[PDB]
């Protein structure tokens, strides 16, 4: 009867794929977002941007959001660093004036280079990061510096393609080093935490299309959380994925927000009939084959399968009718490592 | 009869072997003005020009021109003329002195995706950004060839280890799920290409790094003096995997006008072994430079493990007073 975003006094809405389609917003995000009564905080593991920029892209794009409404990555790197090192403490800064700038907020002195002696490394990215800025950082490592890094993400979407991310550049640093820093963004719950801190809300909800940054952050969290389909391989990988990174609701797109959560969920779903044995879960359709009674939002044969192989190598997923068949095709759920697709690429 | 004098042409690596940083290694000068076999210096760096390199080695004492230094810039561009059909677009991450190298081969060195690459050729460059990794790793996603001049994680320099073009690669590596033909050292090519500069008969590698110098030798067919100026130890050498392994063990550069029959890693009349019970022992009974003990102790470890086999390793011990201040002036033994 109520929607599932009635449901939750705050949204933690992840911007990657959920929101953003490189250009443009995603099929329906705006619209549906526009009838979210309650508070839409839009999180990032980006650390380049400030709030305030972040804001004014989203805008942009056609989203009502103001700097107050954003969470990043930079912030979360800030206080974990704050919380463990002395007031006035001395940080080397990889990334941008945005992520200097957090960390001065919080009592700390950003510094960009060894000879200035800094206790740790916090590592972002910027797109005019270079090899003398990573040489910097490999001495202050080397030198026992503590390194936090924003995130590992290994690429940066964009229009463009697909250019190396922050983990890239962390990758770089781990070579040089032989060390790892510690992640400060998801799938860390500290971001989350302190986004549901900020506004003192009770019944928060992430929303995100990452099972290993969004979900496993949630539920690291201790939240629930809503995975939409943005991907091809989305729908198998819920179906696959490892305890910590198993959503509780599946939904399309943000459209989902407006549909009632117990829909939404990953249960037993009345139009599937699962078979689980020798090596197989096997999947049957119920009504009669005329009966549409049972299609409802598409994803229900998602939603039954992933609970099925979640309540327990790994199981195969197969038909046991034409139904069935058709319906886990259209989530690419039926593969020989890649699903079989009528003109290849 | 010296070993040098046994040689057409030596393959001398540069940091470690010739100069130590500021300084010229002890006796390098001296004893290369007397070698009359041809020397070509080889480094694995892309960043400098053969001329640049040459130009270096003469402001530390060492007469040499453009044509005596090989270069993983020039083994890079060799690979490429190989792959690619001429006059073929190649995406430079790294210096103009790698452009050059890559233009000299019939190649139209580039920097941009848009100038619609072939191949990515990467070498390091104190200047390489962000921006350069963006657009190599559009041109390796979209299928360019990958070529890099080394591997190696670390550049070192006076003020310690920085990033070296193996951090750069790794950072292109975790952005495409790619991997890149390696050029340089320990890949055989840079120094086949170097005795063919010659058309030698009887070439020598002279390094200090196992993992590159001797390991790249033995690719390649050749024999090799490790020294002991750089990076790798005694230690290193008696328990160095069998790729890894050299002919012959010399202090320094000197050793270049010494027999080849006392450098050689093999046993010794003054040095008896025993090898079981998990252990080689060594006992004294009955030239020497001061090497003779370890070459017998890698000896007869290298026989006693003749395959990279992931066994327990071999400790050295003395069976008498004079073998175990030898073998403590190498550190080879250990304690508690
Ligand atoms: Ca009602
Ligand atoms: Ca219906
Ligand atoms: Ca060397
Ligand atoms: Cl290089």
């Amino acid at each position: 009867m109520k929607s599932i975003a009635q449901e939750h006094d705050c949204l933690l809405i992840d911007l990657d794929g959920t929101v953003f389609c490189g250009r443009q917003p995603t099929g329906g995000a705006v619209q549906s977002l526009s009838q979210v009564r309650s508070r839409k905080l839009f999180v990032t593991n980006n650390a380049s941007r400030s709030a305030d920029e972040v804001a004014a892209h989203l805008c942009e794009l056609g989203f009502t959001a103001t700097g107050e409404d954003v969470v990043t990555s930079a912030q979360s790197a800030a206080h974990l660093l704050a919380g463990q090192l002395a007031p006035g403490a001395r940080v080397l800064i990889v990334g941008t004036e945005a992520l200097a700038n957090e960390v001065a907020a919080v009592g700390l002195r950003p510094v960009r280079r060894f000879e200035d002696r800094p206790d740790a490394v916090v590592q972002g990215l910027s797109m005019t990061t270079g090899w003398s800025d990573l040489a910097e950082a490999a001495l202050a490592i080397r030198a026992g510096a503590l390194w936090v890094a924003a995130n590992v993400d290994p690429t940066l979407p964009t229009e463009r393609g697909l250019l190396p991310g922050n983990g890239s550049m962390v990758a770089a640093l781990r070579t040089a080093t032989g060390m790892d820093p510690r992640v400060a963004g998801k799938p860390a719950p500290a971001l989350m935490t302190e986004a549901v801190a900020r506004g003192d809300f009770r019944a928060a909800l992430v929303v995100g299309d990452r099972l290993d940054t969004d979900i496993e952050g949630a539920n690291a969290a201790g939240l629930p959380s809503l995975m939409v389909l943005t991907g091809v391989n989305s729908a198998w990988d819920a179906v696959y994925a490892e305890p910590v990174r198993r959503p509780t609701y599946i939904g399309h797109d943000l459209r989902s927000l407006h549909q009632d959560s117990k829909l939404l969920a990953v249960a037993p779903q009345p139009g599937w009939q699962i078979d689980v044995g020798g090596g197989a879960v096997t999947v049957c359709a119920n009504g009669d084959v005329d009966d549409l009674e049972f299609i409802d939002d598409g994803l229900s044969i998602v939603r039954a399968v992933a609970s099925a192989v979640w309540e327990a190598r790994p199981l195969r997923i197969e038909a046991g009718d034409e139904r069935a068949r058709a319906a886990l095709q259209r989530w690419s759920l039926m593969r020989s490592d890649h699903p079989v697709t009528s003109v290849g690429t």
